[PDB]
C-alpha cells in the first residue's frame, strides 16, 4: 500500500473532486472511513493514533449501509456524511488497492445528475424520487416507481403509458396532484421532474382522450 502520508493527500484531493454529469461516484461507510482517517492522520490535531494497529481499518466494508438479501439494496435515510463519504472511481479504487474491499461485497455505486429547478448544479444521486402513477377515473390503483431528477416528463409518461397498457394511438394528458389537491397541468414535456417540482410521494394522474375527440373530466372526491 502507499504510505500513510501519500493516502492522507491521495484522499484529499480525491475527496474533492469536481461533480461532473455522468461521472461515478462510490459510498464508503463513514465508520470505516471513520478508522482510516485515525490510521493516516487525516485532520488529526496530535496524530495520536497515525499508523497504530488499534485503528488500521482493514478490508473496506460497507455491509452496515446495507439491507439484508443477495441484491443488497443500500437502506434509505442514510446521511452523507454522517452515515456514508463519497469517493470518485479513483478514490474507491485506490482505497481498494490499499485495504481490500471485504471479500463478496460489491462497491456501491451512484451517478452524478444536474439537480436543481431548471438552475441546475451536479449532485451524487444516492437515492431515486419515488412517484405515484395513476389512471384518471381508477386512482384508487396506484403503482409507484423511482425515477432520476433528471428523467423528464417524457420519460414519465411513457412509464406510465407502459404499465397501464395505453397504446401507441391514444393521446393522453398527464397531471400532478399539487399539494395533494389542486389538478396542475405536466403540459411541458422536457422538464425534467424538479423542473416540474415533483418529489416523493407526488401522485400523478394520466387521462387518455376519448374516441370523439373530447377529454374525460378529472377524477374528484371528498
Amino acid at each position: 500500500a502507499a504510505d500513510l502520508d501519500t493516502q492522507r493527500s491521495d484522499i484529499a484531493t480525491l475527496l474533492k473532486t469536481s461533480l461532473r454529469k455522468g461521472d461515478t461516484w462510490y459510498l464508503v461507510d463513514s465508520r470505516w472511513f471513520k478508522q482510516w482517517k485515525k490510521y493516516v492522520g487525516f485532520d488529526s490535531w496530535d496524530k495520536y493514533q497515525m499508523g497504530d494497529q488499534n485503528v488500521y481499518p482493514g478490508p473496506i466494508d460497507n455491509s452496515g449501509l446495507l439491507k439484508d438479501g443477495d441484491a443488497q439494496s443500500l437502506k434509505e435515510h442514510l446521511i452523507d456524511e454522517l452515515d456514508y463519504i463519497l469517493l470518485p472511481t479513483e478514490g474507491w479504487n485506490k482505497l481498494v488497492s490499499w485495504y481490500t474491499l471485504m471479500e463478496g461485497q460489491e462497491p456501491i455505486a451512484r451517478k452524478v445528475v444536474e439537480q436543481g429547478m431548471f438552475v441546475k448544479h451536479c449532485k451524487v444521486e444516492v437515492y431515486l424520487t419515488e412517484l405515484k402513477l395513476c389512471e384518471n377515473g381508477n386512482m384508487n390503483n396506484v403503482v409507484t416507481r423511482r425515477f432520476s431528477k433528471a428523467d423528464t416528463i417524457d420519460t414519465i409518461e411513457k412509464e406510465i403509458r407502459k404499465i397501464f397498457s395505453i397504446p401507441d394511438e391514444k393521446e393522453t394528458r398527464l397531471w400532478n396532484k399539487y399539494m395533494s389537491n389542486t389538478f396542475e397541468p405536466l403540459n411541458k414535456p422536457d422538464s425534467t421532474i424538479q423542473d416540474a417540482g415533483l418529489y416523493q410521494g407526488q401522485v400523478l394522474v394520466i387521462e387518455q382522450k376519448n374516441e370523439d375527440g373530447t377529454w374525460p373530466r378529472l377524477e374528484h372526491h371528498h
